[PDB]
């Protein structure tokens, strides 16, 4: 499975963004899904994690109310809406997956068989 970000850029405090993952449409498929963020030199920390089905999600506690994490397996995206951005929420963010076979929601690194590339999102006053 491969992974690729969209999205990123400045963004303004205070404001929205969305950020999307494509992940393959061929015959390997993502299994649980998440975004993890990573600030200079620190490691990739969870920040929303969802299962195959998009039944179940998890959030990090700085994000819970602020960011949603949903899936579209018709057309193999996953999306993060970030509301209310903080100057705190600037990181590069990684779409992640497990193998298809581990379906239930990703919250750590050790379960990440894929990772796309990252996108930078520098939130700006
Ligand atoms: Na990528």
């Amino acid at each position: 499975v491969q992974l690729q970000e969209s999205g990123g850029g400045l963004v303004q405090a205070g404001g929205s963004l969305r950020l999307s993952c494509a992940a393959s449409g061929g015959t390997f498929k993502s299994g649980g899904m998440a975004w993890f963020r990573q600030a200079p030199g620190k490691a990739r920390e969870f920040a929303a994690g969802i299962s195959w089905s998009g039944g179940s999600t998890d959030y990090e506690d700085s994000v819970k109310g602020r960011f949603t994490i949903s899936r579209d397996n018709a057309k193999n995206t996953m999306y993060l809406q970030m509301n209310s951005l903080k100057p705190e929420d600037t990181a590069v963010y990684y779409c992640a997956a497990a193998r298809r076979f581990r379906a239930g929601v990703v919250t750590r690194a050790d379960d990440v068989d894929y990772w796309g590339k990252g996108t930078q999102v520098t939130v700006s006053s």
